[PDB]
């Protein structure tokens, strides 16, 4: 009967190596075989409520005649084997899709959907080149684990994401015990303490000393902390280079304040020429999809639109798994929540056609130190050669406030930056108050002329919308670790005192700066614990004691010969 | 097979009047009949993800061999008939339980669980005295709809809750159309605008003029706005007086910042002598169960503990529907999240045994106006007869900040009160800085000696924890509408200038005021839009234009002959 279904629990699926992963089968009451959707989950396939609110009302897929298979990843919950993040997911996904394709209830069409880790696993599945996989729908995900979520395009560790997540997995590994242990109760306590104070956990030096996390999940040190360079161990798990060879349709969701935003958007650009790719980007952080934050409310239309998302996914799967060639009629290619005007808007492509990548140059009379300095932004090159100078002290890094934080206060993306505006290592440059709106929608970067007294250091750039009432709301930001200025692969040190031109990848945003606002950029050398703190030594940063680290006199050069700027993706619609 | 189940959609269940309500059946694969759990839902039985995250992982009940029935209430989504809130729910619940009891797959034991409206409906079901109903689990609910959520023990309208909710129902009635209409698109827009600005919608005078909401849901005016008195129309739907005659076990959940908190706790006290009642109270608001707020973080243990809740519910139902007499071994009678120390704690009863209901008297040199006045709180009666005086102007009411707000900024319960501390109509009284902790856990009220130049006005009282850093965090609050000082049923006006002793029911809290903090009480005559604004005329408030309203010179009397105080439920544990 239409609308009706059954659920079978703990169906054991054998992988190539004989290890068995558990799945749940949600199968419609059907005459013959049906199209199937697979979800690969490390947070317990039974616990559907935990993730699904960030995704789709997918029981609608089942009522509409799709089968849905939810799987425990290797070594977790009801699955056999050992869990190590990422390393087994290509093969296990391949083996699982094959098994599904071989079932009596599968009609030869398979798709995938899901958020975060349930999104990363879809890219890992799509590179298997299993013919029967017809579409994927990776939400808030990445195809390059170095670039998101563990490190970044800047070559700094996303330490708060690392320790926060490891503590969560740790908690699970315990609560899911094969056989309970005496140290479980106390370990649980230590894990909660990390999660109540991720900045605290990130502050212990040497960073590589993680007695609890290293014991529960050795990968935290063995893979992540020990591999600062984007090396073979990372390229081994990266999917990105293989994406351009695929012809798999992908429905891709991202959030402007989501740790994955940069990589999510990159995946869209990589697949769009070869297959039907779609893009939806709302003003969300990884853990806050509500549209509401402490100092910024985006309106009820900003709340993750779960029902519209369900409808969109269903049309997408109807088109690619069912061959319904008109199923996506009237569905936009790209749908963005444009902040400022706080409205959803349809677009034909990402990057937007008719993006004007426009330099806004750093300038001003006197020092740009603090928000009350004389720092300016202007579309004209500055007339006079100047330099802003500050001391970066690793023992006092600039605290993280909003942006793309994941586990350390990850629920306030558009955070008011005022609490750090009186600090001497936070350089501020702003336009005059705008009398006409300025829309910035696209990828954002800065080109800075910099110098240090140290042989390595960081430089950060942050785009900020300054409201009439004084709120200085964060939009997007990035970091460059100077040893990685040229490459994430073969780092080299710098000469103290030499001026370098460096690029800062500031990810992406969509914001209209309305009349009465200002475009503002904050420049510094730290952003902790979003990123780990540079020791200013040129050493193996994660192996250094705080005491071993050095302060740095860092300098931003600006003027005719050193035209430091932010490149803004200007959109003009009249 | 154990763990396995099937789901049948849109099974139509006939009521006594021939109208049919739709249900979904989640039935385990079972030899014979099983115990059954019923959930009555006005937000679409299909949409399980919307509410369940506030409740339980109840698929675990189904995997463990319970059937679960989820029903669309009369006139919504897949059900037939006309929707009017509350009025049909006693009979429909009765008819539905009977139908379930008659099914081949029902073993004669029925239970219920659910949150909010899904909680209110359980009290409405429990008064039918259907023998087969063995237990209920009403979360964030009430058995007296006047007292929560529509009015309150003070006799003021909960206007923000009223309009916010009506707009939500309105939105549903549209999105669920039998036959789509030309005005749907525009109506949808107007509904969103109310929900983005509930304070704005609440500000239109006369309040009873609601062209959109009155048309979509006439009950908004016909029942709620038109019945300011706790009259026969309210008593008709109230369950409270019948609760003391029941012998139904009840697992009751509440939140310290939840609009229903006062009534949730009252239901526990009413059933505890006659049946196995349980209580769980976390630091949540109706729409924020995370434990995280703009200016107050309660720690990860405060996050609604959905898995522990599932386990507790399962043991509860195992005990009462399955007759497993040891199923609740080691489960506490009462479990409270004690704020301040920010820890869960078990207790044997609510109110706590060894509560010392202790007067803290208003005093001080000079006026108590603003936070920089000389207002004090002390366990000693004030020595000298004084009075604090302010003007209450309905056109400028004291704005609502946290507390038990539902739809107008209902996600910041423990709000910092500082933004209203310089106001002249906000009287502030505080203890000295504490050097030893003071625990306040229980029902809270104030006894004030008051006078007005008006023949009716409001008086509000708010309990506040003042932190070392200056944060003035709201805990609990209430209001008395003076015409209802003696009774909610037969209001009478007051004499301008006469001193009255009035009670303010300030609901309940659990907080340890730690060393370095202060106990603080804010007194005023408005709290908008949590409550509607008194017009100070003695008229039908909801029918008055702003222009028709009067200002009031209100006065709080304090001293030996007028010992105004807050009664605090002091707990002492050494
Ligand atoms: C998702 O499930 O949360 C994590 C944030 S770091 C991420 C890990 S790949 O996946
Ligand atoms: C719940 O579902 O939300 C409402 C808050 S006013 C309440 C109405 S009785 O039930
Ligand atoms: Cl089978
Ligand atoms: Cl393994
Ligand atoms: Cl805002
Ligand atoms: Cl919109
Ligand atoms: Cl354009
Ligand atoms: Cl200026
Ligand atoms: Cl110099
Ligand atoms: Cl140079
Ligand atoms: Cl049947
Ligand atoms: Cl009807
Ligand atoms: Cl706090
Ligand atoms: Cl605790
Ligand atoms: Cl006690
Ligand atoms: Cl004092
Ligand atoms: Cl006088
Ligand atoms: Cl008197």
């Amino acid at each position: 009967v239409d609308g009706n279904y059954s659920v079978a629990s703990n169906v054991m699926v054998p992988m190539r190596d004989g290890v068995r992963l558990a799945v749940d089968l949600y199968r419609p009451d059907a005459d013959g075989p049906v199209p199937v959707l697979l979800v690969r989950n490390p947070y317990d396939k039974f616990d559907v409520f935990a993730w699904s609110t960030q995704s789709t009302n997918w029981l609608e897929f089942v009522r509409d005649g799709y089968a849905v298979v939810i799987q425990d990843t290797r070594g977790l919950f009801a699955s056999e084997g050992e869990f190590v993040p990422h390393v087994d997911d290509e093969a296990d996904a391949e083996d699982t899709l094959s098994w599904i394709l071989e079932q009596a209830w599968c009609d030869g069409n398979v798709g995938m959907f899901g958020v975060s880790y349930l999104g990363v696993t879809q890219w890992q599945a799509a590179v298997s080149g299993v013919g029967g996989l017809k579409a994927i729908a990776p939400s808030m995900a990445s195809a390059d684990l170095y670039r998101a979520p563990w490190y970044g395009p800047g070559g700094a560790l996303s330490v708060e994401a690392l320790l926060g997540w490891s503590a969560l997995i740790g908690t699970q590994l315990i609560t899911s015990r094969s056989d309970a242990r005496p140290e479980d109760a106390a370990d649980f306590v230590q894990l909660a303490a990390i999660l109540n104070d991720v900045a605290g956990a990130a502050s212990v030096t040497p960073l590589a000393e993680q007695p609890l996390l290293g014991r529960l999940i050795p990968w935290v040190i063995d893979q992540v902390v020990d591999h600062p360079d984007n090396d073979e161990s990372w390229q081994s798990i990266s999917l990105f280079e293989r994406l351009g060879g695929l012809a798999t349709p992908a429905l891709i969701t991202a959030g402007w304040y989501d740790g994955f935003v940069g990589e999510s958007l990159r995946t869209f650009v990589a697949v769009k020429d070869n297959a039907d790719a779609r893009l939806v980007v709302g003003p969300w952080s990884h853990s806050n999809l509500t549209g509401r934050n402490a100092d910024r409310k985006f309106g009820i239309a900003a709340t993750y639109p779960i029902q519209e998302a369900t409808t969109m996914h269903k049309a997408f799967f109807d088109r690619h798994l069912r061959g319904e060639t008109d199923a996506l009629a009237g569905v936009p290619k790209v749908r963005l929540f444009v902040m400022g005007i706080d409205e959803w808007r349809d677009e034909t492509d990402w990057p937007l056609p008719d993006t004007a990548y426009t330099p806004f140059y750093l300038g001003g009379s006197g020092a740009a130190n603090t928000s009350t300095g004389g720092g300016t932004l202007s579309t004209s090159i500055s007339g006079t050669e100047s330099a802003d100078t500050y001391l970066y002290d690793p023992a006092d890094p600039v605290p993280s406030l909003g942006g793309t934080l994941l586990f350390h206060n990850g629920d306030n993306g558009p955070a008011d930056q005022r609490p750090i505006h009186d600090r001497d290592d936070v350089l501020c440059y702003s336009t005059e108050v705008l009398t006409d709106p300025v829309e910035v929608t696209g990828t954002v970067s800065a080109r800075l002329f910099v110098s240090s007294s140290a042989v390595d250091t960081d430089f950060t750039a942050k785009l900020v919308d300054v409201f009439p009432d004084g709120r200085a709301i964060a939009l997007c930001d990035g970091i460059v670790r100077m040893r990685y200025r040229e490459t994430l692969v073969n780092p080299t040190l710098i000469e103290a005192g030499e001026i370098y031109e460096v690029a800062i990848d500031m990810l992406a945003t969509s914001n209209v700066f309305l009349p009465g606002h200002r475009i503002m950029v904050q420049v510094s050398s730290s952003n902790f614990p979003k990123y780990d703190r540079n020791s200013n030594t040129g050493g193996v940063i994660a192996r250094e004691q705080l005491e071993e680290m050095c302060t740095a006199v860092n300098r931003i050069h600006r003027g005719p010969e050193h035209p430091s700027h932010i490149v803004l993706p200007i959109i003009k619609r009249k």
